[PDB]
């Protein structure tokens, strides 16, 4: 038995299609089993049409074994392309080992596994190529969005979005996100998003009220901000150059979007701003994205 | 010697470049030696235009070692973009080793081989990615296909099409076409075909007269029924959809086109249906594609 | 440790972002140490526009340990896009080991690594797929050129191109150049370029005088040859078909251009043509490009 042959194997049956249909209208997608009460992660783009419009259409998963089953929603988050489903009293369910992403190194040898009875279900070998690589992403009316990435050499497609990234162990590193390199969310941030969804049905994430574009100082310039919005009460101008949030640089609007995320709502962070040839430190405390969950 | 350069190296020697030219025109491909007796397997489209314009094509094989040899078109079949080619009384030829395609397994890594002095032949590796994947296939007046195929992330090209996608074994369990995901032919299917161009120079395939497109009962809706056509003698409706042919499910089109071929002709077939909300399920006995060579 | 997280980690010192900015612009490349007193080899693209405007534009080179130090020009080569740059008493420098890529082999795996620090760089892995490969090169008002090149399946891009392409011994075989495959600059060649280009500031390569485009009599046709070249002195006529130039068989234009540079200035070289379908042998004497540093 090949080296790969038997890691993609020994996690086959993790691995779930998911698939969302209407009257006129399917999507396929792939998922993993991260719970043996029954929860499944998946990409939110794979089932966003089905979360806008649950009166059109129905969402089922297909296990390895062929047996079709009923699924329900149980949380998504747009912002790191993550979702959250749920099938109910199903027995001898395996479960997917999930990694540590911390421990990953540029250069371990992955595997990007599609569900094994996906129409066109692919299981793709590379290495992983980059890490924290901020990477924007756009299919219906969600936000676009940028995730601190995984990136890897391993193809990444349709046919295995939303499906695990392997280590050579046969855990789970990330969650393959097709929204010739290939990109995974990291394992880490899926299971604090995956918690917060199965226990809240939300996330709440931080937000400044800016939108920024990359700049020959470098970085995000500021190109508008909201009334109101921290940013204001913090002293940010059009035309700022943000160079540092929190303790991250900045290196364009890419790693802007992704730094302003893992700041600490309510609490007070400083913005390095290059403003008229001066370097300027503001403050600035970050606003719940959604008040009523908070 | 790398794990890799070894088994390239060793099926270096069974892998021939094939070569049509006339006044204006050129064209190059791979092939492989499949017999001692001087049989070269290569795909349909590599040879395509010599095949239909032999007035004014010539077709040379160049061996590993340099040699330049004329060659003869023993049998062709536009339907699998497989193509058999003869040399005669040459002397240590180092046969192709024949593997068997039932045994290979989703995760085995593979290599891409093209002929060591095509212009720009190459040689890649990967894994296979999918097994019994149906792919449409289109260069001249010949008719588009549909091949049950496997998959690889090992890249296929100009540069390798034709030649041999080979184990760690070294054998060729299939053939390249490039009729970033690539497919081969699969060589049990290679095998059965080549064995029946060698004798009889053609291959017949079932055919029933039906045209179809792809479906929200999902599967293979019937857009037109030809008159006298084994289907319409089974009863075969327009806006039907076929989701079985024989034993094998039918998930679009394209694995439409690849279930009737493997009917056996002249024998009754079940066909399932879905026809206004209700499943019906016919009987059609398919008719050879050419009736003098049956 | 994984085996390519291995090699990887082990050149990753000898490894650097280079950074062209002006006042309304920037570019970043990767490039490789290669001599201890400060001698970085990238590749003539990356720094063409700084070459090209020195006095808009700014050289710097961030090491693997995020020191950032300035960056003079010694050199470049745009036919081989090639070039050298030279940072001052910097201490503690890893210089990469340099490989013979007269040894390497088709299937040998490599590792195409780019800078740590790049914004986007990338390390990718596959192997070598063809040897000894010309292929043509299009960032500024350089000219176009053609390199003898070593292809392989690992992706080149902007994320390392500059970088060294290396094997497992993690030993540099080649340069990557970005001017699905990929293509480095074998390392032979990058030394004797490189080589030229420290003492002298210059290299000097042959030329002819004449333009070709690829032809059913197969090779390069001569479709303009300038007066008082040596090609003119030598006999080529428009609408000849170079077969040969020295002795290195012509396939098609791209190999003339590359055929052409290997031969010495100076000397007498036979020139194979077929002209209105008879075989002719000429011989020219090739001028230097560039007479006063010769």
């Amino acid at each position: 038995a090949g080296r790969f042959t038997k890691v993609a194997a020994a996690v086959a049956d993790s691995v779930v299609t998911i698939e969302s249909v209407s009257d006129q209208e399917g999507m396929q997608g792939s998922g993993v089993i991260v719970d043996g009460r029954g929860y499944i992660v998946t990409n939110n783009h794979v089932i966003s049409e089905a979360a806008n419009n649950p009166s059109q259409f129905k969402t089922t998963v297909v296990f390895n074994d062929g047996k079709e089953v009923p699924a329900n929603l149980v949380g998504r988050d747009p912002k790191t392309d993550l979702a959250v489903l749920k099938v109910d009293n199903v027995d001898n369910l395996t479960v997917a080992r999930l990694g540590d992403s911390s421990k990953v190194r540029v250069g371990d040898e992955v595997l990007a596994v599609g569900a094994p009875l996906g129409l066109r279900s692919t299981v793709t070998q590379g290495i992983v190529s980059a890490l924290h690589r901020p990477v924007p992403l756009s299919e219906g009316a969600d936000t676009d969005t940028v995730i601190d990435a995984i990136q890897t050499d391993a193809s990444i497609n349709h046919g295995n979005s939303g499906g695990p990234l392997i280590d050579m162990d046969a855990q789970v590193i990330g969650i393959n996100t097709a929204g010739g390199l290939g990109f995974a969310i990291p394992v880490n941030e899926m299971k604090l998003v995956a918690n917060s969804l199965i226990k809240d049905g939300k996330i709440v994430h931080p937000t400044l009220g800016i939108s920024t574009r990359s700049v020959n100082a470098s970085g995000a310039q500021v190109a508008n901000v909201k009334a109101g919005s921290p940013a204001q009460k913090g002293g940010i101008l059009e035309n700022d150059v943000i160079v540092k949030v929190g303790n991250r640089a900045v290196a364009d609007s890419d790693e802007f979007v992704v730094a302003v995320r893992q700041l600490a709502i309510g609490q007070d962070a400083p913005i390095e701003v290059v403003r008229e040839g001066r370097h300027v430190t503001l403050t600035v405390k970050p606003d719940p994205d959604s008040t009523l969950e908070h």
